[PDB]
């Protein structure tokens, strides 16, 4: 008739909830996860006496003060989103391939496979936001679960439907820091403002959207000017660990030999499908979501690729 669970937001700090059995879960405590299930509709009965729920809305402030510094500034529906991606994806499965981890093919997540298998050749990068670097740990030891559910939670990515596997690996790469030190100094121009440079630091400074070469990136770029005349950019100091540059699926005939100067990138077939590759001893070992597949040739959409670390200065005046 009266029961006592037990509330958390961090599976750590618990706090005791007397309820009665005259409403339900919602009406009188919250939307409430009891492994995996959101009983919050249910009306409380014995059986969930002295069992441990998670909490997703109506937090104290103690809960509060918990998720923003466990999760980071996330918005109101974030932690319900979460458990629910938390348990529908429990079920996906990490198939050992070649050595190397790929995410099994199931409810359109080839894109997820691209991104996480392509975070999985990023030197020593850490996340920001504890639970996320926690799940990210999880995940290299082998319970992929909680990181895959966060990941696509911070990412608003809805369970079941086919996504982008760049947008996602950017956004993810958003929220993470290197452990070494990165560089990237733009000298900008115009004929009426003037000279300045814009800086990039650490993770900025290693991912790029809008070209798929090096070659590219550090080109001459021209657009137009706050003033409305003509304005220049170029990169005139380059320093990284690794460059993941992004652009729209290309199509491009990737071969070895010659030895191409990126270590692995990603590939889009057209809802869409999204392959993984790298490029390991004269191969490219194709990983499509849990397979594995070699080949010395392949005509391919190209997205993102994955170059090694830039050392890189203008040995150039770029203004003249
Ligand atoms: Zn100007």
């Amino acid at each position: 008739l009266t029961i006592e669970v037990l509330v958390t937001v961090d599976g750590v700090n618990f706090r005791t909830v007397v309820l009665n059995n005259k409403n339900t879960y919602r009406s009188q405590l919250g939307c409430v996860f009891f492994n995996g299930a959101d009983i919050s509709d249910t009306i409380p009965d014995e059986k969930q006496n002295g069992h441990s729920l998670y909490l997703a809305d109506n937090l104290t402030a103690d809960e509060t003060k918990a998720l923003k510094e466990l999760y980071g500034p996330v918005d109101p529906t974030f932690l319900h989103r979460f458990y629910s991606l938390k348990a529908a994806v429990h079920k996906w499965k990490m198939v050992v391939c070649d050595k190397v981890r790929s995410l099994k093919l199931s409810d359109n997540n080839c894109y997820l496979n691209a991104v996480i298998m392509t975070l999985d050749l990023l030197k020593d990068i850490k996340f920001v936001i504890p639970a996320l670097q926690h799940a990210f740990m999880k995940h290299k030891g082998g319970d992929s679960t909680d990181f895959i559910a966060l990941i696509m939670a911070y990412g608003n990515c809805t369970f079941g439907a086919p996504d982008d596997a760049s947008r996602l690996l950017h956004t993810v790469l958003a929220k993470a820091e290197l452990c070494c030190s990165a560089r990237m100094v733009w000298r900008e121009w115009c004929n009426v403002c003037g000279i300045k440079d814009v800086v990039l630091q650490g993770l900025k400074a290693c991912c790029y959207v809008g070209v798929q070469t090096v070659e590219d990136l550090r080109a001459r770029m021209t657009y137009v000017c706050q003033c409305g005349g003509e304005r220049h950019r170029q990169i005139v100091e380059h320093t990284t660990p690794w460059l993941l540059l992004s652009g729209t699926p290309n199509e491009k005939l990737v071969t070895t030999s010659t030895a191409p100067d990126f270590v692995a990138f990603n590939v889009f077939q057209g809802v869409g499908h999204y392959v993984h590759a790298r490029l390991k001893g004269g191969l490219i070992l194709k990983f499509d979501s849990g397979t594995v597949s070699k080949t010395s040739d392949w005509k391919c959409k190209v997205t993102d690729v994955l170059f090694p670390g830039q050392k890189y200065s203008s040995d150039c005046n770029v203004v003249r």
